[PDB]
């Protein structure tokens, strides 16, 4: 009865283009029309009976308040004869953006320094998550935008992939927020890259073993030591081992200091 406000009503909003479908549903651009009388430009996310609890996760999410997470402003129903609401991102996702660097006519060759930016940002929408006591449970570069200013949030968290999950996870479908910083620096790893899968070579079905065997994703071609310490602190065995979100982003912000200007 409570999370109630979270349903936006259906004609406030309208629909455009589509800009992508994956097996889940289909993301689409939209308006949105406010309190203002001005309308907003935004995305919206598709998907597919106990539906209640679905809706308390979006009113939990709409609680979130980080630059560095992104805000989503509510959710519409089509009456099954459920979409999520978030503010457009023009930029787009990090993961096709990084890819799009290393091509002409696409944004200028990302340097050293920008690719830390991107990853502290991460890192304090995780740190930030991780203090509300939230489990993400899909972090990769793909689940992450870039705002107009060039601010990355966290986005796509939750919402009911192999390469990116911790191996706990994989053995005992145990997850809490020291997954979510195995997950990190897979992420970080597809940044230090520009978007390589990660473990070339590595079939998905192989996956398990080949980290039971204590086998971790490669140091990438000129990366500094320090950056490589740090995703591979992302990925100790015992959870425990493993840093804290807000330990991460101190070393990162610290790195980013040690370059110089
Ligand atoms: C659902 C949320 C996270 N969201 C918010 N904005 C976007 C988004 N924006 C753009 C921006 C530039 C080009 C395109 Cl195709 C989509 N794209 C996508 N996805 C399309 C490519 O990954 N999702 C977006």
């Amino acid at each position: 009865n409570k999370l109630e406000d979270v349903v936006i009503d259906r004609n406030l909003l309208i629909l455009g283009k589509i800009l992508g479908e994956g097996e889940f549903g289909s993301v689409m651009e939209g308006n949105l029309k406010q309190e203002d009388g001005t309308s907003l430009k935004v995305a919206v996310k598709t998907m597919k009976r106990e539906i209640e609890e679905f809706l308390s996760e979006a009113a939990c999410m709409k609680d979130f308040s980080h630059p560095n997470v992104i805000r989503l402003l509510g959710v519409c129903i089509e009456m099954s004869s459920p979409m999520v609401i978030l503010p457009f991102m023009k930029y787009g996702d990090l993961h096709t953006y990084l890819l799009y660097s290393r091509l002409e006519t696409g944004p200028k060759h990302i340097p050293l320094q920008t690719l830390l930016k991107f990853m502290v940002d991460i890192a304090l929408g995780m740190e930030y998550l991780s203090n509300r006591n939230f489990l993400h449970r899909d972090l990769a570069a793909r689940n992450c935008m870039l705002r107009d200013d060039m601010t990355v949030c966290v986005a796509d968290f939750g919402l009911s992939p192999v390469k990116w999950i911790a191996i706990e996870s994989l053995a005992d479908r145990v997850y809490t927020s020291k997954s979510d910083v195995w997950a990190f620096g897979v992420t970080m790893w597809e940044i230090a890259t520009r978007g390589m899968t990660p473990y070339p070579g590595v079939q998905n079905h192989e996956m398990y073993d080949y980290l039971l065997h204590g086998h971790r994703l490669k140091q990438p071609e000129d990366c500094l030591d320090e950056l490589y310490e740090i995703m591979y602190s992302c990925w100790r065995t015992d959870p425990l081992d493993r840093p804290t979100f807000s330990v991460l982003r101190l070393q990162l912000e610290k790195l980013l200091e040690s370059l110089p200007d």
